[PDB]
């Protein structure tokens, strides 16, 4: 009766979202140009297209392809829709599949009689200008072949998980950031005994202080570095009261790969933003289960 | 060499969870009040205090009791410290409990030698002014028993979580916005078949309306059905755009507590926010896998 297809990278994604958490009652249809993606999804119905101008890649981000691609396999998708009344059509706007191929989904189930609804997501603006306008264009197209559409601005995604985040997760938020707080310290002076840092530096550094003020940044990606050393010193907590410190304790953790001169690059970063006269020590540590993402915990004193 | 101390509920709590996620070199210690409360703590020290004025119960929100109940067991506590270079006293400012005990568990380990470094939170001001007075109060009094002290304010909580979120788990959470999405209109129309609403309502709603724009709220506890209702009017996405939504969509789901007049009262609380000719359609859903929080999530339609 319904029918939810989820078309590119992260529309499937969504949908085998949508499958781990219980839902029943519905038929999932995962429509995708990357050959190895679609073998990851959980979802009954699979469908690639435009395996001519891809050969099983991904539509690399040109939304021209995603039109195209979704055209040559008119045949298929029709015959995945039969015998709907409702279809949702989810997508992440922005790429070359889902951009280009959602709304030709869309005015293929629309014309076939079923209602169309589309349930997409603007991408953050951190992605990219480029990414930005070709979402832009797709929800248009978007909204030109749908009965209604859903936007949801990931730049405002954070709002939202407040408003749906209830009492009981808030506190388990707040244990998390107490434990990386007390953690980012311990894991970084009395680290067992082959080589690290003494005592006699952290002692100069928080004995008879008095208020400390912590920031968390994590990051992953190429320029990982740069990224959790600005996402730590831009905390509500130091990103207008970190000039001011005369002591700071920085902790870099960070998975398997991560190298020395990651390490000394975020140290740098952290330590131009503090005083001129700041005392700062800091160390590295390597936690093999994050796979390749970093997390800089810093303490500052003084003021 | 290093002992982390959790005094209070949420203390204890916060150390669990330094215990579940992967800690090592550490010494816990968990002091309270709440007899049951300390069964349930992972730690292996286990401290319970004034049981001559509580009786195993809790301290009550009476900080003064937190005071003395930790007097009356310096003999304990003072055992539990000793050998400790370091000492971290986490605790929840506010209560009865870690409002009053921990500023006495950090003079006590202070005096005793240890680097005393208190890592505590403010509460949520939606708790009360009460709250956050006695929290203020305890503050105060950690400052001035603790070598260094860090202080979270639980209302710029939003904000560390948004600066210690990678992009991989930010996408996941734009994955459950999704799901959440479509599965509250699922939900409601096609519901299986014993008794529920039909298509012709919902085909009136969304048929060639064009843009749409949705809300999320969950709540739990005593007023769990305005809060929610108000926290999904109040979303980035309707807060200011909801006035002029000519037809509205609502599913409100809850535990197997959820009565029905909690749903008519959310009902009631969002039809009123909507326009005068709304046309505004609802329903419930039970599952029960849900303890006692319930997810009011509503689209709007029309402009
Ligand atoms: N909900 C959700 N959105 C995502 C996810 N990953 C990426 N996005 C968003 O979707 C936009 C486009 O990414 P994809 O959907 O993977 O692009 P694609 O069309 O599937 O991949 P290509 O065929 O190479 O173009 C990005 O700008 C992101 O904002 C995800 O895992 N879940
Ligand atoms: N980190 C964290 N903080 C919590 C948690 N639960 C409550 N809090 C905060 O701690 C403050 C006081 O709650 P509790 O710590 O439970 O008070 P308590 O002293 O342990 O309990 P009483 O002995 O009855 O006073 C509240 O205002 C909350 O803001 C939790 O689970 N984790
Ligand atoms: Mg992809
Ligand atoms: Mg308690």
């Amino acid at each position: 009766t319904l029918k939810v297809i989820g078309v590119g990278g992260g529309g499937n994604n969504a949908v085998n979202r949508m499958i781990d958490h219980g839902m029943n009652n519905v038929e999932f249809i995962a429509i995708n140009t990357d050959g190895q993606a679609l073998n990851l999804s959980k979802a009954e119905s699979k469908i690639q297209i435009g395996e001519k101008l891809t050969r099983g890649l991904g539509a690399g981000a040109n939304p021209e392809i995603g039109k195209k691609a979704a055209e040559e396999s008119r045949e298929q998708i029709e015959d995945a829709i039969q015998g709907a009344d409702m279809v949702f059509v989810t997508s992440g706007m922005g790429g070359g599949t889902g951009t280009g191929a959602a709304p030709v989904v869309a005015k293929i189930a629309k014309e076939m009689g079923a209602l169309t609804v589309g349930v997409v997501t603007r991408p953050f603006s951190a992605e990219g200008r480029k990414r930005q306008t070709q979402a832009a264009a797709g929800v248009e197209a978007m909204k030109a072949a749908v009965d209604t559409l859903i936007v949801i601005p990931n730049d405002r995604l954070l709002d939202i998980v407040d408003k749906s985040t209830p009492m009981m997760e808030a506190f388990k938020e707040a244990d998390n950031v107490l434990r990386q707080g007390v953690q980012g310290i311990s894991d970084l002076i009395a680290v067992s005994g082959e080589v690290n840092l003494d005592f006699a530096d952290v002692k100069t550094i928080m004995s008879n202080q008095g208020s400390a003020l912590m920031g968390i940044g994590v990051s992953s990606g190429e320029n990982r570095a740069v990224e959790a050393a600005k996402k730590a010193i831009s905390s509500p907590l130091l990103e207008t009261s970190i000039v001011g410190a005369q002591g700071v304790l920085m902790n870099i953790t960070g998975g398997e790969s991560l190298s020395l001169f990651e390490a000394q690059e975020a140290a740098d970063i952290v330590q131009d933003a503090a005083d001129e006269d700041v005392n700062m020590i800091f160390g590295t540590v390597i936690n093999p289960e994050l796979q390749d993402e970093i997390v800089v915990t810093v303490i500052a004193t003084g003021f």
